[PDB]
């Protein structure tokens, strides 16, 4: 049932707090706009910062806001078990439709220990959860046989976002753990191999800035026709790129400041861009005639 | 031009030579069963350990035996620019269609120099020639920069084997290149992903055993039918993988030579896989009910 | 900070912080001659410990040591903010040093990574140790900005190094200060890393050999590298053993067998697989280690 | 095989081998204190030679050479057929000792590997040298199956491990013999693998500055790391710009610039990009070398 375009969406700040107002509009931006499903509390928005408190806070105020009209998915995990068994506990109590739990980082658990960090947040919270494997930041990686096992195990555990750039694991998932289970893509420029492959969806970046283009995207995949899924992926193969000239999601709330939905205000260890590249960035979101108010 | 299925055919040895009876008859075999092309010397038909003298030998063979029914591609490249431009001469002066010239490997060439490398190639023969990317092997990557730029100079530079598993670099050639130039998957259980993106066809180690199968594959995605695509994909998956659970060609010439088609030798420093490996080689081909003769 | 100096497990009980087991920790390295203890770093769990429990931890370590040994805290994190608030409380409570690790996972740009170090350097005046180990965090601090920030920072004064490039060790040594200090971050690394110029090392292997290591470390700072290779090879089975398992899954459970903690993680971490614990098991044994358990 | 041991580049001149200025390499390092000399190796740009002109320069080396220094030939490649012909030669000439590289692009099994050292080995009665950088043929021996070598062949004497792993280097000289010798393969890494008992390097940094390398390597066998670190963090910089690009790029520029050769490679291989060219010159230039092109 998690599909189509899901936007990792950014937490706006404000006075060095969450701002509301800017978040709310940024919700309703994607109700008209087309997005299937709203990620909030993410990597995309800027979690390692927010206090647990604001995570609560976030989550319960995106169901509120959103209120059935578009998903709303909970970024609840972390590297340590009982507080992600707890938050996404949180998640489940407010309305949230899924929760998004991370690999653990860092610590670099064993495959069992990711099985049983996995299974003990599934087993303890009756809610819809969307494994998430990022490698390149938690600096470890669930095995396939783990995912297979837990997927089995758990009714519960339902699909996984992959941001990972091995199209073979991707064939691995979707031939092991069957039709039941859904694979998102977890990296903008690699959504349309990937639903080429079965993949049935996107938690994207770039969905902050041009959700209309890709949900286009996503539909032409999801209709099985490529030539159309081609001719948006290589239009918007610039914007793809430049969301990462710097560390996600440096780029990506810089362009949401241009286009004016929220301050330019980033939580230390993130800085903003360097003027060369924020210069960069800007000429790009111009290409594509995006009407920038900053 | 270059399209379709393309077989990366291995070098039958027999009492320590070329098996000329046997590369006659895999000639036969994939005639008629729809390979597109047939490209002898390459890295599956263990070009490191043939002399400068069987590469001549084998690549007019196949032009001869050939006899115009099937193309024939020649991989005629290495790491010493000399060498390559004599071989290319060859395989131009006998007849082939084409030739790979594969990435200089161990010498790590800077770009400026595999710039020169192919350019120097390139305008000394005038043949269609594919460029072979495999940093896996040679240590070394031809930037995307480069590859636009010889493209770009010599209008016989029209092609490249890709055997990378960075969609995003598949993405990018097919982007910046013309629509005149050619991509093909380096990778069997890329080949679905990488024609999604406007691959144009495989130089292929599975179609060794399962010509048809492959070909059909290849089929389907150039006719834009992803829903089939996926279907021969990953009934295909296990015998992608199974071909390459020891280094490439080991496995792929035991499944020739269990068809029947070649006696089971190889040259140092390749050897026979271990008898578990071979054992599980055998049973994955069972499964695919295919005709074992040895 | 030089010698060796140990990364502290930390031990639980029933799902709390066995302190206890930790005092007895702390006798035990105060009476082996170990010159500092880390405690809530990688090897402490540090990822599963609430940050009431962390300050807890550090103000006990420093309270029950009573002088009679140097005590580090881990404080850092990936949020610069919380990182000023734990730094503070350690400088607070007394610690001779505060071990702040490279932000993990949200892989903060070279400028993130100086302002991260900066804020937290020029908010709490207490010696700082940088903690650089790309394997678990992702990202590197590049020498660029360890210069920048050494020259900027009086009380930024060490980096604990879990990397096994020894070039990227010349360089710290070369262009930072010889008054900067260098510390291996890998047991395995710690000779070669010596021989280099670091002044010792923030061992796991320390945790159950602390003697041994320590003579490592002397035959290394006297430049007797002949003794130092003797006693490299000698403990290279322990050195290996102790990473057959993500670390501290191996040490935590060796320091069990010798009796000076229960046989509990918080997960995600677990317990070794039957396998495993056996081969560590073994080479405890070859060690003739009194094991108790 | 111990000390310091030269990659010797190989002089190139209107396309052919440059035998004159050959010569007056080999007088360069009799004369400078070098323990041996490798010909045809990676350095000398083995892969562009034929295998005629590989026959010819060893055989030039050795009796030009005329036991004054040691003369070790390159004489691998990926086949290992070829390899035990060119292995053959060099012993029929007088080699002292052969390299032979981990078979590349190929990447063999280690059975592969294996057998092909052992054909090599039992083929050909002189001693051998194993040579591994995974970084250039994209796959590696193990140390396993480096012991399995060892204890059978004799004449597998030793090593040139190009790696940054300082735990293989640690793994190898305590599994294989006091026999075995591991020769760095890294010049930057020499100070580091030899505090952990390696015997020498086969150097490219030595193509220009003989005396001070050899110095080093003296220090360290000595096993005075204060004197080794000083000369290594005084060579740091050269260490590094010779790396500036693909070896042999830097070194036969440097070369040039000397005025030992003359300025041409064999393509694949070109002459620098102008920038680090330059770079490479106010390296040269800050070591107060005589310049003379």
């Amino acid at each position: 049932m998690f599909q189509g375009s899901i936007v990792a969406l950014i937490t706006p700040f404000k006075e060095g707090e969450v701002d509301y107002e800017a978040l709310g509009n940024l919700i309703e931006f994607h109700v008209d706009n087309g997005t299937d499903a709203i990620l909030v509390c993410g990597t995309t928005g800027e979690s390692p910062t927010l206090t647990f408190e604001e995570h609560e806070k976030v989550i319960e105020f995106a169901v509120k806001r959103a209120a059935g009209r578009i998903k709303v998915i909970a970024g609840t995990g972390g590297n340590a078990t009982h507080e992600a068994v707890h938050l996404t506990a949180h998640a489940k109590e407010v309305g949230a439709d899924g929760a998004l739990v991370v690999v653990p980082y860092y610590n670099k658990p064993t495959q069992r220990g990711l099985y049983e960090h996995f299974k003990t947040v599934a087993q303890e919270v009756d809610i819809p959860i969307i494994i998430y494997n990022i490698p390149s930041r938690t600096c470890v990686e669930i095995s396939v046989d783990t995912m297979f096992k837990l997927a089995s195990e758990c009714e519960n555990i339902v699909a996984s976002k992959e941001s990972t750039p091995n199209m073979d694991r991707i064939s691995e998932i979707v031939k092991r753990l069957g039709e039941s289970f859904s694979v998102l893509s977890g990296d903008d420029s690699l959504t349309l191999p990937m639903m080429a492959l079965g993949a049935k969806g996107v938690i994207s970046v770039a969905n902050n800035v041009m959700p209309r283009e890709v949900k286009e995207l996503i539909r032409a995949a999801l209709e099985g026709d490529f030539r159309r899924a081609r001719e948006i992926h290589y239009y918007l193969h610039d914007l793809f790129k430049v969301l990462f000239i710097e560390t996600n999601p440096i780029p990506v709330k810089t362009a949401c400041w241009m286009l004016g939905m929220c301050e330019k205000e980033f939580r230390l260890p993130l800085t903003e861009m360097s003027p060369e590249n924020e210069n960069k960035l800007r000429e790009v979101l111009k290409k594509y005639n995006l009407p920038l108010k900053n």
